């Protein structure tokens, strides 16, 4: 699996012994935790050395182990299938450490994992939820309503968050509309709102991008009419101080403005952003989490997501697709602040529209794509074959900040194309 | 200024009874600090919990609060306009909090905030200060001269820092050639300068881009000639070790090596760089801030800065241009560090040159460009129509570590491209 | 002319006010002795400790730190150890000399002697590459990868355990032509604790060839795919945790060549970018070991070019003759951080932007972006001699152990740059 089941343990003494202590999660401050596993899963074990003596943690039904770790912080990670139900002994083979304590219990249990019943409100915008190109038709007046909602949103299993959003949902709206269009925006703040909201689209020309026109006092209605004039992949945002907080809560999406053309012609369309999340607490704590202003601020977040929650694309509203289907991606970075090194694994990009320029040729045959934060991109592929194909930021440790996401894709295992054993 | 006033305010007990203690700024470690802004100003709190009660910030004439913070750390931002004149408490709605003694005033005072008179040099260039475009002509030999400057500049309205420069200013001159010119640099390190200071162009080719041959002491002249072989939008830089303590401390500028026809003519040009300062004490501190050398190494600046300075391209030097001009930025980042996201609020690039290829096509209708340390790019559009156009770095938390440039356009309010209201 | 450097802290110690060591061979030494060698170039960090105003200041070279005043509060110098003898640094603020800030900065003839390895030298040399393919029609190539887990000298005091494909870092350059069928044998090596993988950028299908090479210590699988697209692909392991598979070593390139073949060029180079997560700063001696909260939280310690401090200065740098085009495949393993490399000296002729070997290079480029999970390639022509040197442009990185030397023989002064005036 790409999204494995991990635990945490740091070395220490407890209890009167020598133990292992739990970090995060499910198991967090207990001692000799019981990691509960469901058969199948693939399970991450992270080895942290606490108080300086030489550990590790072995498993031996698995043939798993972590390496020594000697010094204070010395960490190792191992991973493998819980292929095998049952309960296995986790402890430490340094002389005399399993006896003085270092010893808990691996519990692989039947059946998938259920899902933990959420407690507020679902706030992932679904992939697939973007209105599909618009026929060829004359430039005309378009009015789009956008809502600005502070609302608790499901941030994790467990853990809440609030979030500030357009129309309840990360990332905001897709709104599709042709160059030339005139765009008549009317932002309504939720009568419940705490905060002024506003709207910056970087497809707009004039001041803020219509914010210095949309600063809208709760339960107000601000309405602005802009020109449409340059075809592109533009991410709108609340533009309301702080900005970065507006963002980093959840108000950014995508404005296609489609050059008369159309966009090329292909099977399936997705819409997928890429944010952060700055909490007090660190990612896996349960319960609701709160903004930290210092790590905001500072650049230091704790959550890295697609679509706005931990499980977006993978869980709650993964991608589906067929083979044979050209995919395209209208994939941008609210941030506020981290790059993203784009990629599918599995996948090479046929097109990336360079800095979403939808006017300039696109760059071809491309297996990872920088995004800034207020930034977009267009990538395509043709799916030749079937497998879970995993969109990624290749800054790979936001795997483990929740930033990872599904495209499934039906078919066999074996094909010409890629196979097990040799021709 | 739509620049919005900033106060951080932290719980806590203090003087007897729990309070909101100042961080920061003009009200660092006040008790219930009196927050004096001026009428029309943009009003920005940020709450940070100190000691873990249930707490807001509210003001009522305002209609404005923070929302709940629950545990330590626990943060929450609001802002509003400081419409109204007059005194204004802020104060936490919890059970008793009030009582408690968790309350102050909001003083809004009529007129203009005064700026704060400066105790250094201005070391910020501003960005019209560069030569236009070079005539069509021959290649030829040109003689520049760079001067390596040490001096106390003004960092922030009363905070200072000690700057290493060219020529007094960050970013250093512009220096504009054409392809095929062969360059008779001399570079004067001054009498006064503690350090060795040198200079590496990117549009140089041999040893150091010049600075095997540049490193000059104090009081001394090195004199190094090269030929521009390659057409481009170039970082120089300072490249005497540290050269990271070099570049952040101000040693970077561009060098446009035009090609044989020119840049396509544009009615304005503009010179911006981006880069860190990596001080002590946190961004926001008065006094003589000090280089902090594990925020350097770890990369962990306090401030982000565009031509030297907080306020450099909104209160000192901003950019002024007319409605129907195309604009022309030769924008780099010194760094040493960090890639900028390059945006410009309520403008789209007609043109990028990415990487800052001066000689592949540029890129079209762009918002946004990654330049990374050490790049630069240029970027033109059309002044459609009016109105004070925001140059950021979109990693937008550099805003509240000062980057942030205006380019103010004179124009309506309400045109046929932007206005109030629907559709007429 | 890479730049020894010395640290020092001011504080109390010994009943004095001093000069405190940090890190190297004087971490914790009062007044520590700082031993050069004749035409070294010499860094100072001064870095205030205890919140008295200090300088220091070494009369023979008229070197000096500026005055630091607040707790951290740093100024760094340097000055070329041209003189041989003994030399005091001190602090010039009124009395703090007498009240014992004072120590020998000691200049001794010839060259530095190379540390004599602790463990295995794992740094790819960057001329380790298959050269272009001929012109040939598509076909079936098998490629065997081992998975090695091993200790490896990091720094030249210094070790880690690396895990790699074939004991070396990055792995091999693969290299095919598109079309091409790819017969992949995946060995895991007995000694492993480890199940390793692979993912190639380059192959299309579950987990990039990953969901077929989870192979176990001891056992081997085998893959094929089909090279469908040319492009400079990473290729990397993928077991959990991929961050730690990667920052330990497990990165390379694999080049599917465009039907024409990549542009004629005189000599090529493989160089991959990649950080290490150490619980010890930088310039720790001994075995180094991997802090877990460092790596999910991108604060690395090693920031390397082929997998060593020294890697592409001391042990495996660059060679190349005047006149000469030279191609740099380029790509980042990471995990975590962006590139913006650059070649102090030169201008990149052609840069293949976002590893696209099929759209038109951008052309005179000073400084190009890569991802973690990118590659690019850039060449340019070697016009005159000169040391050149490959750096990350977020120059702090230097001080992390990221410089590259590409050493190009010819004479100081020619028409392209030189000392005095035309
Ligand atoms: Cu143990
Ligand atoms: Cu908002
Ligand atoms: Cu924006
Ligand atoms: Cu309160
Ligand atoms: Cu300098
Ligand atoms: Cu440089
Ligand atoms: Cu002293
Ligand atoms: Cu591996
Ligand atoms: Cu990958």
């Amino acid at each position: 699996s790409h999204a494995p089941v991990v635990f945490t343990l740091r070395t220490g003494i407890a209890e009167g012994r020598m133990v292992y202590i739990g970090v995060g999660g499910d198991i967090d401050r207990q001692v000799n935790p019981k990691l509960v596993v469901h058969e199948g899963e693939t399970v991450q074990i992270n080895l942290i050395n606490g108080e300086g003596a030489q550990h590790d943690a072995v498993i031996d039904q698995y043939a798993a182990r972590s390496a020594i770790v000697s010094g204070k912080n010395a960490s190792s990670t191992f991973s493998f299938i819980a292929s095998k139900v049952g309960q296995f002994d986790y402890y430490c083979s340094l002389p005399g450490h399993r006896q003085a304590g270092m010893q808990g219990v691996l519990q692989v249990v039947p059946g998938n994992r259920a899902e933990m019943p959420s407690t507020a409100a679902d706030i992932t915008r679904d992939p697939a939820d973007l209105p599909g190109p618009i026929g060829a038709r004359q430039a005309k007046t378009v009015r789009i309503d956008l809502e600005t909602v502070e609302l608790k949103g499901q941030l994790d299993d467990k853990t809440t968050y609030t979030y500030w959003t357009f129309n309840g949902k990360v990332p905001g709206p897709f709104l599709r509309v042709r160059v030339g269009d005139t765009v008549e925006l009317h932002l309504k703040n939720a009568k419940d709102s705490l905060m002024i909201h506003s709207v910056d689209f970087h497809g707009a020309t004039g001041p803020g991008g219509a914010a210095a026109y949309t600063q809208t006092d709760p339960g107000a209605e601000t309405v602005v009419t802009f020109k449409a004039l340059v075809p592109g992949i533009f991410v709108y945002h609340c533009a309301t101080p702080s900005v970065p907080n507006h963002i980093t809560n959840g108000m950014y999406g995508l404005l296609l403005v489609e050059p008369e053309g159309g966009l090329p012609q292909v099977d399936r369309e997705f819409y997928v952003m890429q944010g952060e999340i700055y909490t007090v607490k660190p990612f896996g704590t349960s319960g609701e989490q709160e903004m930290d202003y210092e790590k905001l601020i500072s650049e230091k977040p704790e959550y890295f997501l697609f679509n706005g929650s931990v499980g977006a694309l993978t869980r709650t509203h993964p991608l589906y697709a067929n083979v044979g289907e050209t995919v395209r991606i209208f994939f941008g970075v609210g941030g506020p602040n981290f790059t993203s090194s784009f990629h599918v694994i599995g996948e090479i990009f046929d097109h990336v529209y360079a800095l979403g320029s939808v006017t300039s040729p696109p760059l071809t045959g491309v297996q990872t794509v920088s995004v800034p934060p207020g930034g977009a991109t267009i990538v395509d592929f043709k799916l030749d074959r079937g497998g879970r194909y995993v969109l990624v930021d290749h800054a790979l440790s936001r795997l483990d900040h929740g930033l990872v996401g599904f495209l499934n894709v039906d078919g066999p295992k074996n094909d010409a194309i890629m196979h097990e054993g040799p021709p």
